[PDB]
């Protein structure tokens, strides 16, 4: 998985969701009045509208990464091993993985906000179902003023970190993914100098060369040094249309392709979907991997008031443009 | 640009076209009927119709790309400071590079009848107009039993290489291109053996590091090993539609997103197009940088007796589908 | 900096030391009747010998890395930037960075022991002089039954690590720099398989290409990988010639040569030496950079009982051997 | 096997000799008036003397590498698979390989008399004896102008080259092994500059990231690149002593350690020693694997009218110095 803000003018948020099979996940807006209920804390009866792609299982809404009618947006990642949830606290708001989006989403619309609501949780092991067990998740949260941090829950504790790059994968633990970068300080889009020799002839042979070292990989590191590269190196446009245009350049850049990375016998770990949303404005945007037409959901144009979800497939199929 | 040929069931034949400025172009079908004029040899009357994007004239096919009737493609990819054309020669077939495609896919329906011609050939220097200076051109040649081969006139004379990978993007010379991917055997789809040490705990951190070593670069040797390595690993499927679905995968894979291959200030080598061709049916399929929704033109669709070119603008702005 | 402890049959510690500048440094030995005095704590009258390369400013033993008697190594390594020396605290012992080796090796005898020292330490914020002003060092600690730990004191606090791996080299923070090792995993003395796919012909045309992804730099975590396989493919001996041989190449593997790293206008940092003790045995071993014969110096034929320093000279010229004559 | 010409004020050549069986060789002086025997050619009976490592063969002097006391330098160095002896032609001097040496050194004093003298060779495909089978090798040449060229023999023929980087290792062919450098440009002894991005803050954490990407490995393009960065980035001194300890440093920064090279069960490849040769001196310079003092030999010290071999043993031991 790969998570990003982007903000060349407008703001937008979101990820790509890096698995190996896919299995009923749909556009799913959670309007203010559908009852959140919690495992172990009262139901938020009435909370921020949001959307984001989510499974519905009995009725309830499991978000892969939603984004909240006030421009906060958060997402969750695969983080396999790290991740660590804790006994019930007798001094704390115990929130379940699964339930994590939805408290934070419902009633938080800054960083600022989301950062005093977490010092009264509990990221608590508790389980879906016996069915669904938990998913070893860590996340980052965005919200409009382009501000995003980090929330992982290592064995010991929870750690929240400011983000300067705007970036998410997998593993590492968020300090050791972040310094990782300052190896990358001479990937250039521009053509080398020769430092190796001046008594050398290094011809530049080949336009591209300043990104020689750029990795490549389907790995957690390379695709965060990859997207950090291919964020802060995107053009900078006035309109809604280009600028979206971008933002999926820049996800399609560390798309995981079908058969790279083997998970087992004919099992690819690959990008299900790239999905973004304007913060600014609460428009959903998002791609599949068979589908590269732009697809485009507006959460203001539903009745947010409303108390049942509403939900979108998602168009999953390759659909071509026949110019006869 | 990159080309290949990619060979699930049918054989899919194409390339990106990487370049800083685009002054249009155009899908074009040349009918069986339409003269070919060439400089220095007499004049195709009746050939094998062929389809590809050329430049947006219609005085004269132009093509960057084009296959034919026959299941033979044919790509020129820039060979910056290696192409030479030669002074004409009286023993020689002699053919300008902006020639070389008509004369070989309007007379050619397999790669042994390619090489019979090239036996006779010469490229010669001669320009479309004064003002159209010949670009430097190296060319990959693909038919529709998978077999490839390259062609690349060089300050020496010609050379012409049977291609083992059915791969090709810019400099060097492809001996050493092809030799280059020796260096990359050990990257891999599945996660990599601890072969450092097993006294050593290595933990097998993320899933895809055994592609840790993959190349990203937008430079010539990365993209030929990363192109590589997505076609060889790419899926096989029994569906036009998935394996055109995944043939624009492994281009995409090595697309140059603007920002990321600086030729000038502001000046940015970017991936205009991908192409594809069904060599076995005669369908023609693109996208663009910024419209990734694939076009369609099916060639066995048009009068292929007509005299007169045939085209179809390339529909290259943003589609959006709104779902609510 | 480059420091390990190789553990074939008897076990061998020490560093190469990479700065840009030398002069003053000597093999010392502070025998066990040298007063050990603290800034900020009762003096060590008598304590173990220990025997290393320092720098002796005013009949004081400037140690950049150190073994005593009882068979404990000490190395202090830059870490540019990253060292942070704390305010004295009431309950703990307050030990400057340049006492930290004498504090260490004279009181213990194993990694138990340091552990029990370092958990009453706090290393302050003193320094030699107004001339000498504190270096930013990190310690690789290290005894003769082969284990090790690493001392970093990091602008939130002490942290004390188990080394698995018995290398250190410079920045960062020893987490990263030991979970950097992780992206090496493939790197291999064996000729690669084809990973990329059997429909294309990975030619093996040269001997060594399963290390081709090998770091070559100069710099501190291409110099930790390079280290670690270096030292865990070295071949083990039964001979004390054999196993010194091999420790060297472990350590030259990873030299700076003069000209590859420039830290400044016509200044370069190099290798100045590269030295081994035999925490067994109690011999000390070193070449320098433009002498690599081994040189020895044996504690045990010294009056450990005295209360002088005990110098000799670093052979640091080169010595040819003209067979021809 | 490593093989360079360093030109700090005098002229140095030698190499690293990379196996993994020691065999049993030593330094051998080959006075003017010894014979030399030729399978196919007149024996030369008087010629240039020479200084080098040898294998000894009842009286013959088998020369891994050596130099002539005109300054003129030579060393065979594996070429695996990729040499080709031929059927003796009967318009040229029929050369074995293992009598390259004495023929090149015992004739020429310069790199044109050498050039002179290739023109009238040809390699063939003689052994040395019934169950002896000659050794694959290429060659570098060097003389005190500080030029050097590399002799490969191929498949389609002898092809000589001068050499722009005095500096040689094993596969590939050296058009490819040269091109490779190109790829290193930025590797650098400073700093780099952060041009992955401005909005990003590159922590310059360690002297030395410059050479960061510098290759480490083992195998023979690594070497190649990493004696040429040593090379040429290496101090220039005004004494003997000073530039013969910098000469040592390059070769043994591309030193294989014993246990990295794994060519069979428990068998690696090392490097068994170091040489280098004073070209304007004639004095002959050695290491070993075990024994890193600097052996010298004098040439001109012994009588280079004599009529037999001069042997030396190398001193591959090690050998310390107590000090106490």
């Amino acid at each position: 998985c790969t998570s990003i803000i982007f903000s060349p003018k407008d703001h937008y948020f979101g990820r790509n969701l890096d698995l190996e099979i896919t299995f009923g996940q749909q556009v799913v807006i959670t309007p203010r009045n559908y009852t959140f209920k919690f495992r172990k804390m009262p139901s938020l009866k009435k909370h921020y509208a949001m959307i984001g792609i989510s499974l519905d299982m009995d009725d309830y809404p499991l978000y892969f990464d939603a984004t909240n009618e006030k421009g906060l947006g958060m997402a969750g990642l695969n983080y396999p091993g790290n991740a660590t949830y804790y006994e019930e606290k007798e001094n704390k708001d115990n929130i379940a993985s699964f339930e994590f989006i939805p408290w934070i989403l419902g009633q938080c619309s800054t960083i600022s906000e989301v950062k005093d609501l977490l010092s009264r949780i509990n990221i608590a092991d508790l389980n879906f179902s016996e069915k669904m067990q938990a998913s070893s998740l860590h996340w980052l949260i965005a919200d409009k003023t382009g501000t995003s941090l980090v929330v992982e829950t290592d064995k010991d504790g929870m750690h929240i970190y400011d983000n300067p790059v705007g970036c998410l994968t997998n593993n590492p633990q968020f300090p050791k993914q972040l310094f990782n970068l300052n190896n990358y300080a001479d990937v250039s889009p521009k053509m080398p100098k020769n430092n190796f020799s001046d008594k050398v002839n290094m011809a530049g042979y080949s336009r591209g060369l300043g990104s020689h070292n750029l990795p490549g990989g389907m790995d957690s590191e390379s695709r965060f040094v990859r997207v950090a590269f291919n964020k802060f190196n995107a053009p900078i446009a006035e309109t809604e249309e280009e600028n979206i245009d971008t933002y999926f350049h820049i996800l399609h850049s560390v798309e995981q392709q079908k058969g790279l990375d083997e998970v087992g016998p004919n099992s690819f770990e690959y990008t299900i979907y790239s999905d973004g949303t304007n913060l600014d404005k609460g428009i959903f945007y998002y791609t599949t991997y068979s589908n590269k037409q732009i697809n485009v959901v507006d959460m203001n144009k539903e009745d947010l008031d409303s108390s049942n979800l509403i939900t979108y497939d998602m168009l999953d199929k390759t659909k071509f443009n026949h110019q006869n």
